[PDB]
C-alpha cells in the first residue's frame, strides 16, 4: 500500500453542500475514480480554480460513469469556499 489517497476537490452550494468536480484524478500516478453514478459538476479542478470565492455561479450538473462526469444538461448555483483564499 501508499497508492494514492488524494481527496477530491468540492464546490458547494450556498449553505456548504459538497459536490465533487471530477470524476477522476491522478494521485502520484494511481488513479482514483468516483463510484458511476455519483454526483458531480462537469467543470473540473480547472473550472472551480477560476472561479471567484464566494460569488454564484450555475455550474453544469452530471453524473458519473466510468470516470467521466457525463452532463445532464442542467445547472444548480456553486460557489468555490475557501478557507482563507
Amino acid at each position: 500500500g501508499d497508492l494514492g489517497g488524494c481527496p477530491f476537490l468540492v464546490a458547494e452550494n450556498k449553505t456548504g453542500y459538497p459536490t465533487i468536480v471530477a470524476c477522476k484524478q491522478d494521485c502520484n500516478g494511481t488513479t482514483e475514480t468516483a463510484p458511476n453514478g455519483t454526483r458531480c459538476f462537469s467543470i473540473g479542478d480547472e473550472g472551480l480554480r477560476r472561479m471567484t470565492a464566494n460569488l454564484p455561479y450555475d455550474c453544469p450538473l452530471g453524473q458519473c460513469s466510468n470516470g467521466d462526469c457525463i452532463p445532464k444538461e442542467t445547472y444548480e448555483v456553486c460557489y468555490r469556499r475557501n478557507w482563507r483564499d
